[PDB]
Formats: structure tokens, sequence, C-alpha cells
RNA sequence: GGACAUACCCCAAAUAUUGGGUUUUUUUUUUAGAGAAGAAAAUUAGUGGCGAAACGUACGGUUUAUGUCAAAGGAGAAGGUGAUUUUAAUUGCA
């Protein structure tokens, strides 16, 4: 539809042309962005809350690892706070020792694999 | 010298503009996104009093006959007499 419609350029499409770009991101963000800012918060929501440490989940990392590869898809200045949520979740993790918890030592699932 | 810790600082970042990183000093409390805002307590009457009989009557419990049914015994057990002969007393029967 959007290359269907006369490229042919009229006076609205030249002036935004000093600041802006194509006209498929102009409203593929109108169609398409709203749900990947929901993959995105559905990811980190489901990390950050749910499994904080919590021994008993190797969905956890499933979760991580899929999120990580969802990034190859879509965006990816979403990746830099994704390694941000990596980085303090393993922080919170040996600060602590203080709960149910992953003890990342000898353990080959919750410290190697 | 004034402002700054939810940093008024630092990094990161274009189709991105919101994510992270740090100073001490006091006390303070064991975690943090939850707990109070809904399924419960209670209530009773304008509930007449007293009260039989006729008729009717069950499963059972035990006593007494009764039929049939299981072991033990034909030494036993034990009932019946004018089949007999003499005799005073005791115990007696063959």
């Amino acid at each position: 539809i959007e290359d269907l419609d006369n490229i042919q350029t009229p006076e609205s499409v030249l002036l935004s042309a000093v600041s802006g770009e194509d006209t498929q991101d102009r409203t593929d963000r109108l169609l398409l962005t709203p749900w990947v800012k929901f993959l995105w918060e559905s990811y980190r929501q489901c990390l950050d809350l749910l499994r904080n440490n919590s021994r008993v989940e190797r969905l956890y990392h499933d979760i991580a690892q899929q999120a990580f590869k969802f990034c190859l898809q879509y965006t990816r200045k979403a990746e830099f706070r994704k390694l941000c949520d990596n980085l303090r979740m393993h922080l919170s993790q040996i600060q602590r020792h203080h709960n149910q918890s992953t003890a990342i030592n000898l353990n080959n699932p919750e410290s190697q694999s």
C-alpha cells in the first residue's frame, strides 16, 4: 500500500525530508512498534519481577536466550537495557546470597550451563 | 564559595530521546512491588391446652411336643412277673 501510493514527491513529504526518512518506517511505527515495545516490556517484566534468582527456574535463562534472538528480528536499543538487566540481576545474586536462590559455584547448571 | 544522592554529577544512545554507575554520617527494620475496602455475626414467630378408646399388632427370646439329621454303646443300659417248690430273723434276686 505504501509503494502502491504515489511517491511523486508532494510538498508534505518534501518538507519532512530535512529531519525524517522513508514512509515504511513512518507508518510501520503506527502498526508494528506498539507490538514490539509490548514484546520487550513482556520479556523484561517476566525476567525482573517473577524470576529474581529462584533456583527452581531454568526457564529464566531460556527467556534471556530467546529475548536475545528477539533483538536479531527487531530494534537494538532495547538490547543494551537487556545486558544491563543480566548485569544487575547477576550483581543482585552474588552480593546478598540471602534466599532459596542460585548458588553460582561448582553447580554445573546454575554456574556453567 | 552556592547547588547536588529519587544525585541539579557520570557514562551509554539516533529513528533514537531512557537505561545503567558511584560519597560519607546517623539511627532504623527484616526483605519489596503483597497486607485494611465482602462474606460474615445476629434475629424468630401470630408455632392453642390437655388428651384416650374401639380396632390393630412386627422381627425376635425361651419353655414344651414334633419330623428329619451327626458320633457312642448292645458287657451295658434296664422293664416285667403269677412260668414253679419248703422255710422264724438279718441282708439279700435269679
